[PDB]
């Protein structure tokens, strides 16, 4: 799949928001992550301690980590759809050494579009909204692919 330049621009133009505080997106998004689809917090040997979202926002190790998953996100993102060298270490990684689902990545993909929703409406209509569903379903589409190559089929 591919999105036009119109699509990108919506795209960009939220995720510009989102820049201007990386620590306070990742940290909503990763709690609404781990409260709506708690499985996936058994996935992080270093945060499946974490009992409630009073201690998730205390947790300056959680807060780090979500800046580093945002920046890498951005990264990609900001490449447009040319992000092949992007992928393959991050494809590694999750299907080789964390074992993470695709179903997981459709996990973690509803909630950044619930918090960008929650915190940008002016910027996250129907439309933006759409392309954002977009570059994330064409993210999650590449990493599969690399996950088949890589020998995960997860
Ligand atoms: C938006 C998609 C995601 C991106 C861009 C992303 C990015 C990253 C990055 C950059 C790291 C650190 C470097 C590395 O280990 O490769 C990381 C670590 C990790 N990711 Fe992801 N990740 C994503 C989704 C997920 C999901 C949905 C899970 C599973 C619920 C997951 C589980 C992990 C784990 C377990 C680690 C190691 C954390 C630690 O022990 O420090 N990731 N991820």
């Amino acid at each position: 799949m591919v999105l036009s330049e119109g699509e990108w621009q919506l795209v960009l133009h939220v995720w510009a928001k989102v820049e201007a505080d990386v620590a306070g997106h990742g940290q909503d998004i990763f709690i609404r992550l781990f409260k709506s689809h708690p499985e996936t917090l058994e996935k992080f040997d270093r945060f499946k301690h974490l009992k409630t979202e009073a201690e998730m926002k205390a947790s300056e190790d959680l807060k780090k980590h979500g800046v580093t998953v945002l920046t890498a996100l951005g990264a990609i993102l900001k490449k447009k759809g040319h992000h092949e060298a992007e992928l393959k270490p991050l494809a590694q990684s999750h299907a080789t050494k964390h074992k993470i689902p695709i179903k997981y990545l459709e996990f973690i993909s509803e909630a950044i579009i619930h918090v960008l929703h929650s915190r940008h409406p002016g910027n996250f209509g129907a439309d933006a909204q759409g392309a954002m569903n977009k570059a994330l379903e064409l993210f999650r589409k590449d990493i599969a692919a690399k996950y088949k190559e890589l020998g995960y089929q997860g």
